[PDB]
């Protein structure tokens, strides 16, 4: 497996919940980057060099993903809830001496991020969320057309071992089809092939697949309940926020109008891209982030 | 593979779209019984005898299921639309000289059945549907709770080859899990193991699984649009109808049908296997 981060160090950070793997580079204000599904930390490899010119950049594998440890799950999927993930990443950042930091997330990693902002706003200087709406909003909008367009939220959330058994026959085919499907073009041309191999090797481990299923089960149950509490209470994130989305991404109204309901100081823009902003549109995504976190 | 229909013949019935396999038994007024997913005609083995006491009973594999031939599909999944399946079964019944008949269906076969009633009501003396609502109504209900409970409606409808690739790895586990998970008991104890083996064997064939996905693709697309035309027009089935359901559905069906009665049955989804005495008694009473 390639090293996609020239001159970044490598840390395995202890926490009460298990080790977090990270690459660490640059210097300046601390910025944590969180990937999602079906990826690992390496999906930031096109933008991290540019960010490292201005920030101390911490590129972490989510709890249970990549080279991070995999806690045993439970009947409420607790360790793979976004609440739990956020707590674990807070601990990992305190191990580095970072109690107040900037954060950018994509997909599951973005969900961790906004949940962190709702639970522990004082931890964050600023927050960016890439190509997502809140988990509550994804579920609320559910109807036939959404159910058919993006099916995997309900599929992976089926009780174990249904999705795990289905995914075990030909895992490579599933992971690669997902990666291609969510890009602008519908192919793998956006991705460095060495990055694709990181994703494929992760996905090839049944223990890593089970984590991804627990993640989505959390996404259907507890994470959705946690979000519902907030929206019904009228709680908004006070941390300055950026919402960046792909014009051909996954996230009627614009994602910016959705986020205004969840955040009292939010800006946003689309980028011409599928879901995978940092790989499909690296220059633009890096520029948007640098500008936001520096301003 | 066991013979679960004592005193029934076995016929291959010709149609413009391919052969329909059926077990045929009994004498008297004609009654067609249609299975659904992931089963075959054999799921009626517990109730067909009692019905054959009073009716000529035709137990048919749906187009593409079981031993019925598999018509070639197309980009709109046409031969696995309920409209097209109902046309095909009308032609099969004509080959027997039955142009006015009673019909009971379960799951996918219940959808063929209410579609046949909406399109060609003169074909039917009476109609029974088991443990379904109309396709349009499921889709209208498709919020977070329904997306979770009826996830397969979206998963099996994904474009080929996604569900076919996933189902090939361990088909036996998937078929057995669907069978179990929709019963009251949550296991396979309600089924005859011989019946289970018929279902497993059909499901083990990639071409048979492809047909199932084509059925669910029709279920998400054309079948939905056919139904939506009827609900937007205010069309109600005029045929005398019974809705049985596993323990309202009757209130739903009264919006779709002008002469409908209904009752719950103590059962999970698979009424004719989980609750064979109660289902047979209800069907015999209605169809008599
Ligand atoms: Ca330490
Ligand atoms: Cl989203
Ligand atoms: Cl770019
Ligand atoms: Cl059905």
């Amino acid at each position: 497996l390639a090293d996609l981060f020239p001159g970044f160090g490598s840390e395995w950070i202890n926490t009460s919940s298990g080790r977090i793997f990270a690459r660490v580079g640059g210097d300046g204000p601390p910025l944590l980057l969180l990937h999602g599904f079906p990826q690992t930390h390496v999906m930031w490899h096109r933008v991290a060099p540019k960010l490292a010119e201005r920030f101390k950049v911490i590129v972490a594998d989510l709890p249970g993903y990549g080279w991070s440890d995999m806690p045993e799950s439970d009947e409420q999927h607790t360790p793979y809830t976004k609440r739990a993930m956020a707590k674990q990443l807070i601990e990992a950042m305190e191990q580095l001496g970072h109690v107040h930091f900037a954060l950018a997330g994509h997909n599951r990693g973005a969900r961790v991020s906004y949940r962190l902002a709702l639970d522990s706003p004082g931890r964050l200087s600023k927050l960016a969320v890439l190509d997502i709406l809140p988990t509550y909003e994804y579920w609320q909008r559910m109807n036939r057309a959404y159910a058919l367009k993006i099916y995997h939220w309900s599929f992976l959330a089926q009780p174990a071992p249904l999705p795990e058994n289905l995914l075990g026959g030909d895992p490579d085919f599933y992971v690669k089809a997902k990666l291609a499907s969510w890009t602008r073009a519908g192919d793998l041309s956006a991705f460095d092939p060495r990055a694709v191999e990181h994703y494929r090797i992760a996905f090839a481990d049944p223990m890593r697949r089970h984590v991804m299923c627990e993640d989505y089960r959390a996404g259907a149950y507890a994470d959705f309940e946690h979000d519902k509490i907030d929206v019904e209470a009228g709680n908004k994130i006070p941390v300055p926020m950026l919402a960046l989305w792909g014009a051909s991404g996954i996230a009627a109204a614009t994602p910016l109008d959705v986020w205004r309901k969840w955040a009292s100081d939010v800006q946003g823009a689309p980028i011409e891209s599928g879901h995978f902003l940092p790989e499909e549109a690296p220059d633009q995504t890096a520029e948007a982030l640098v500008r936001f976190f520096s301003a």
